């Protein structure tokens, strides 16, 4: 039946007995693509019956559906014209892993971050209302995403529309790990009272409410969804789904199966089984030790403990000293700041792309008060996650231009661990550390253990004519540029490990004027608002020439990394070529 | 006077109920004098008198810790914790800021100005206590308006998991700055109308314990409630109903006006300087009321600060469904605007520079990744305006201009501003932000471009040589003056440029200047790091062009003297000219 689904109209042609068979067909096809190609396993298997019912009852694209995150919209794409991308291995990559309007009229937003569906959906509804449309507007949002303040604001506003607004809460009792927040006790009393409970968070927020206990039964959902169709006021449809339904291993281990690398369908084991530790593992190793020796130390995550190497066992080990605040980046920062104000030693670890949510809290809650909380920022690089919503391109311009902030850029493992140890020990600054997005590199030479004199860059090779400031993960690159500059142009360049993203070594920059005419900067991130521009500004009235290397200010999506680097001149021979072109 | 003998909460605990009530009276008298003479947040502090007395009657600050949301309503806190003379003697009026400040007092635990952060910062204090085995009480005080902000939701959500002492005072006076907005406020009405007994309780749904206090301006009732929860061993909400501006008739009848007053006549309520003339907020209101009438797809959005758009309660009435107030939810305001523009609407979101700082990810992902043509109006961006540390409008350029796909415009005069806003509404190709000039309303006097679709065209306004001046936005006048004095003092005829586009560089014009110029300077009204000027420096980095960038340093300042600060950053005509000559010779 699935081979003949080209739009929601074809879904409406089926009998209910046929809808159930289609559910099976979808799961078979998902099992193949997801085991071969990786992806969000649990969220999509759990969403099968609700997506069929959604496109059975509603008339997309007049009616519009918005998924929170969109990591769970595979079945949506499967039923709106993109099935061939899931049935034929040769076409696995013809769709992104998130919603995309360029692919389909059935997709209204590129979405990857959490708790944004409800807000964007109310945008659609208000737009309808101002222009006299009459379509249904649906947001689909996970129970974990409910912990984000943007979703609270969206619900708050939705309760005021006075018009059609449909909010499907997909309650599978799981975020990535387990949920956290007192709200989840409310969700729970409601499931147990079959939606009957008087004290209802959603009703307290001003909204109407209905509950569906069998979130994996096409009939129940069609029933539910038909009841709310063409409704004229805001309503919540709270449904209970079983995360990863239809695949035993997923049902028994929900955290592991939220996202899988390619694996064996029969055993569930990954296809490539060797792994060497990454900086996440290291970091978990360090904090479990420190937290044992020093009861003031507390590790914090916003719904992504794995970014800190914190398996369910390790969380258990850490007990009261490991905190998961839900998907609430804003709060994580203010919490860290208050902890540090009343004698605790907080360490908040977060992805670069997600820390984008907390600019004002970093600035006001944290830095105005100058509290010594520690922030670890992971995966900041131009060569990592490469879909547009998860681009870790912007943390240097996000963070490094805030007053009072100290942002450190380690280049190797012992240095990373030394700044982190010093971070916890000091009491004078908020400290953020850009965890290197590389394999774990051994420093091989003893490293400074005190970073209290700010903005001292470390010369690692005395040279002349050209100086290279190779920041963080791009130290390796500065090293290769040094070699190739020597072998092809016989320039012996000064190589510099800057360490401090948040300031300029004025005195060294001055000393370089003597035996150098060109300084270049390499940074693993976008150029606008980043580190290199400060160097350009410092030399602006002097006879020192400067080149800045990094990523251009532009969105890119599922790109080839070799290209993107070359396109931005981030290769050793492109850099040396540019130097000589400037020198002569 | 009892108030002259208060140096700490210990002194507050000495009084009887009759003396506490007399003390309430003295505080209001003293407040009326300070606020009518010196201005300030009138309504919120008059509403908080009895609750602040009771707090320091029952709790033992600074061992116990109190955190005020925003802290605009912490004047009585200061009056009862040792800083009373800053409220009794006019000569010392300025010896305290209008917000909490730890440098002033150990009774102050955070510098706080923005909304909905108390609960989160307070839970931090509690978690820290818990990690070190303290046993002090931890209190957050939050207004009903601040509850509409998502940080407050996350904080409550987290607090409900502590399993330890946590006291959250909700000061419900049924007002934000204007009236509240959000469905949650209907549940608050239910709770107040049922004297806290209603089954449907938002606070209990969040995992929290709860009690209600119907007379939030009665010392006895508050002492009562606060004593019951003292040393409680789990998180609790104490929901109290206060009358905004209690004790002063004119404020009680107009709560929106008296949220904040310039100095005024205690007897008439009239401002001491009553002449008012049109500013860009007023201009903006006029434009949007016209367009919204002519074009039914236009909708104006505020995040609880409608005055920033000149939107008096009448004007809101007029605009009806076409004027939207989303509460204090800056983040949501952006995503709403983006969804509106995706479904045939034309949204115009107006916001203060200092507050738009909340929405970086929403600007980036909700708005700019999808490239939706929502319009953003960013007010008060300047180094010469609001000058307390938490309300510094220094950072909107580095916050916004480095987001990909964003078009961010800097008008220099009034006709240009409106022409830029008209085009913004008409185009369908870009998200557009407009940095409303933080100057007097200046008439352009020469006809202005009406189409801004070809991006990154800087407008040469005077052809010269040797030195070129890129004077962005509010600093166009300053660039005009640097040109004059350069001409009068060094006999250089400098090229003057109005750049307009903050978000890009005129490659072509920048290249042509290399012919008849050796120096380029940039002037911007904001912090330099991540700002406009650095893109010019970077562009010329490999050329023989020299560049200077003028703006504010990356540094926090608080209640500063503005002339001083300008001089310190070389932001004067005589300092810029001097630096130019110092580079040339
Ligand atoms: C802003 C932001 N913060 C954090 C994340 C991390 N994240 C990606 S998917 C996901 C799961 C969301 O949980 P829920 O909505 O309950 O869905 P489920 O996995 O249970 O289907 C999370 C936390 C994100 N994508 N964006
Ligand atoms: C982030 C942010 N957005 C907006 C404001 C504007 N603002 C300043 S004071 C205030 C009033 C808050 O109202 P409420 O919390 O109910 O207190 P009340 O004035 O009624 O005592 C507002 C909206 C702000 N300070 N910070
Ligand atoms: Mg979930
Ligand atoms: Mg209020």
């Amino acid at each position: 039946y699935l081979e003949n689904i080209y739009s929601p109209a074809d879904v409406k042609k089926l009998s209910v007995k046929e809808l159930n068979e289609l559910s099976d067909e979808i799961r078979v096809s998902l099992l193949q693509k997801l085991s071969e190609h990786g992806g969000h396993f649990g969220p999509n298997f759990g969403m099968v019956e609700a997506t069929i019912a959604l496109h059975y009852v509603f008339n997309s694209p007049k009616d519009k559906i918005v998924f929170d995150v969109s990591h769970q919209s595979y079945v949506h794409k499967m039923l709106t014209g993109r099935k061939n991308a899931f049935l034929h291995p040769e076409e696995y990559d013809l769709v992104s892993g998130y919603t995309e309007p360029q692919e389909s009229e059935h997709d209204f937003f590129v979405i990857g971050h959490t708790s944004t569906s409800v807000s964007l959906a109310t945008g659609l509804a208000k737009g309808r209302d101002l222009t006299g449309g009459n379509e249904n507007i649906i947001a689909v949002i996970g129970d974990g995403s409910l912990s984000g303040g943007e979703a609270f604001e969206g619900l708050d506003y939705a309760a005021e529309l006075g018009t059609n607004m449909i909010i499907i809460v997909n309650d599978n009792q799981m975020s990535i790990a387990e949920n956290h927040g007192g709200l989840y006790r409310n969700l729970k009393e409601l499931r147990d009272s079959n939606g009957q409970c008087e004290c209802n968070f959603f009703k307290a927020m001003g909204l109407d409410y209905i509950y569906v206990n069998d979130g994996n039964d096409v009939q129940a959902l069609i029933e539910a969804f038909s009841k709310v169709k063409d409704i004229q006021h805001p309503i919540v449809v709270h449904i209970n789904t079983l995360k990863g339904k239809g695949y035993e291993r997923a049902e028994q281990d929900k955290e592991t199966y939220h996202w899988r690398t390619p694996f064996n369908p029969e055993t569930g084991e990954a296809k490539v089984s060797y792994e060497e530790e990454d900086y996440s593992e290291v970091t978990a190793q360090y904090l479990l030790k420190k937290m044992k020796e020093d009861s003031r130390v507390v590790t914090i995550t916003s719904g992504t403990p794995a970014v800190l190497g914190f398996t369910p066992d390790r969380r258990k080990e850490a007990g009261k000293q490991f905190v998961d605040v839900g998907i609430a980046e804003e709060h994580a920062v203010a919490l860290a700041s208050g902890i540090a104000a009343n004698g605790g030693k907080p360490v908040y670890g977060v992805y670069s792309t997600f820390i984008q949510r907390s600019y004002d809290q970093l600035s006001q809650d944290l830095c105005i008060n100058n509290n010594p909380a520690v922030l670890l920022v992971f995966w900041g690089t131009l060569s990592g996650m490469n879909d547009v919503t998860h681009l870790c391109f912007f943390d240097i311009p996000l963070i490094s231009n805030i007053p009072n902030m100290v942002y450190l850029a380690p280049t190797c493992k012992e240095e990373y661990l030394a700044m982190l140890e010093w971070s916890i020990r000091q009491n004078e600054h908020p400290v953020a550390i850009r965890v290197p997005a590389t394999d774990v590199i051994t420093c091989g030479e003893p490293v400074e253990t005190d970073y209290s004199v700010l903005n001292r860059y470390k010369v690692t090779h005395r040279g002349a004519k050209v100086a290279i400031l190779a920041l963080g993960s791009f130290y390796g690159l500065g090293q290769s540029v040094a070699s190739l500059l020597k072998e092809k142009a016989n320039i012996d360049a000064t190589l510099i490990n800057p360490r401090y993203i948040t300031g300029v070594d004025n005195e060294l920059m001055d000393e370089l004027k003597a035996d150098h005419e060109l300084v270049i900067t390499l940074e693993d991130g976008v150029l606008d608002g980043g580190f290199g521009e400060k160097i350009a500004r410092y030399y602006g009235a002097t006879n020192m020439k400067v080149l800045n290397f990094g990523a251009k200010k532009e969105f890119v999506d599922r790109y080839d990394i070799q290209e993107f680097l070359r396109a931005n001149h981030l290769t050793d021979e492109q850099i040396v070529e540019d130097i000589t072109a400037v020198i002569g």
